[PDB]
C-alpha cells in the first residue's frame, strides 16, 4: 500500500481526472511522488525549456541575447500581449524570451523556436542535458491539443523536475545563463493560483504554467526557496478523458500543498 499517495488520488477523484506530482528537495534528496512517471501535455510550460534553451545558445553567441528582433505582423497569433504591444518597437532576445516565460507570449515563443531549429532543436537540447522523456513535437498554438494518448508534446512530472533542477541549480547552463532563467521564472505573472499559492508567503517562487485547457489539461512547475534551506523542485500537471473536462488551478495548488507536506 502507499499511504502517501492516498490523499493525491482522493484530490484527483475529485478533480475527475489524473494528477502527476513530483517533488525533490535538493537538501536531503527527499522526494515526493504521484504518477511521476507518467506522460503529460505540457502546453505553454515548454515555453521555461525553451528560454533556456535559448541562454544555453546565448553562451557561445556573443550579444546573442541583445540582439533586436524587428518582426512584422505575420509573427503574430492570439494571447501575444508583449509582443503586439511593442510590434512598432522590437524586441531583443532577451525580452522575447521573457515574454515568452512570464507572460506566456505565443509569438515571441514561435520566434524563439525558429532561432533554435524548430520543436526537434528544443527536444535535442532537452536530449543535450540528459532529458530523455521530453519531446516538443509541434509549434503555437497546434501543440495545445492534449488528446489523450497522444505522446505529441509531453513530458512527465519526474523528467520536468529533474531538467528544472539541472538548468536553474545544477551546472547544465553557465552560472550568468541559469541566474538568468531563474530571474525570468521569479518574474512570472501567470500562476498565482497555483504552486505560488501553495507556498509560505516568505518564500521565493520561480514558476512557469501551461494550461492546454482542454481535456482538463494544466500545469506548473517551479523552483521554491524556503527561507533557510535548500531549494524544492517540483511539478504538477493534470489531464481528464473528455474534451470538455475543465481544468481546475485549485487542484493544482492542493497537489502543490500535499507535495510540501509530503517532503523531508
Ligand atoms: C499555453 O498553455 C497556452 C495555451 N493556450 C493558448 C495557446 O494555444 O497558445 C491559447 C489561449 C488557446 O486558445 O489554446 C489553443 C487553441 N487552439 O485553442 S491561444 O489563444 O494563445
Amino acid at each position: 500500500t502507499n499511504l502517501v499517495a492516498e490523499p493525491f488520488a482522493k484530490l484527483e477523484q475529485d478533480f475527475g481526472g489524473s494528477i502527476g506530482v513530483y517533488a525533490m528537495d535538493t537538501g536531503s534528496g527527499a522526494t515526493v511522488s504521484y504518477r511521476a512517471e507518467e506522460r503529460f501535455p505540457l502546453c505553454s510550460s515548454f515555453k521555461g525549456f525553451l528560454a533556456a534553451a535559448v541562454l544555453a545558445r546565448s553562451q557561445q553567441q556573443a550579444g546573442l541575447l541583445d540582439t533586436p528582433i524587428r518582426y512584422g505582423k505575420n509573427a503574430l497569433v492570439p494571447w501575444s500581449p508583449i509582443s503586439e504591444k511593442y510590434l512598432t518597437t522590437g524586441m531583443t532576445v532577451a525580452e522575447l524570451s521573457a515574454a515568452a516565460v512570464q507572460y506566456s507570449d505565443n509569438a515571441a515563443a514561435n520566434l524563439l523556436l525558429k532561432e533554435l531549429g524548430g520543436p526537434a532543436g528544443l527536444t535535442a537540447f532537452m536530449r543535450s542535458i540528459g532529458d530523455t522523456t521530453f519531446r516538443l513535437d509541434r509549434w503555437e498554438l497546434e501543440l495545445n491539443s492534449a488528446i489523450p494518448g497522444d505522446a505529441r508534446d509531453t513530458s512527465s512530472p519526474r523528467a520536468v523536475t529533474e531538467s528544472l533542477q539541472k538548468l536553474t541549480l545544477g551546472s547544465a547552463l553557465a552560472a550568468p545563463q541559469r541566474q538568468q532563467f531563474v530571474d525570468w521564472l521569479k518574474g512570472n505573472t501567470t500562476g498565482n493560483h497555483r504552486i505560488r499559492a501553495a507556498v509560505p508567503a516568505d518564500w521565493a517562487v520561480g514558476d512557469k504554467t501551461g494550461t492546454c485547457g482542454v481535456y482538463g489539461t494544466a500545469n506548473d512547475y517551479a523552483v521554491v526557496w524556503p527561507t533557510g534551506r535548500a531549494p524544492i523542485v517540483l511539478a504538477v500537471y493534470t489531464r481528464a478523458p473528455n474534451k470538455d473536462d475543465k481544468h481546475s488551478e485549485a487542484v493544482i495548488a492542493a497537489a502543490a500543498r500535499l507535495a510540501l507536506e509530503g517532503l523531508g
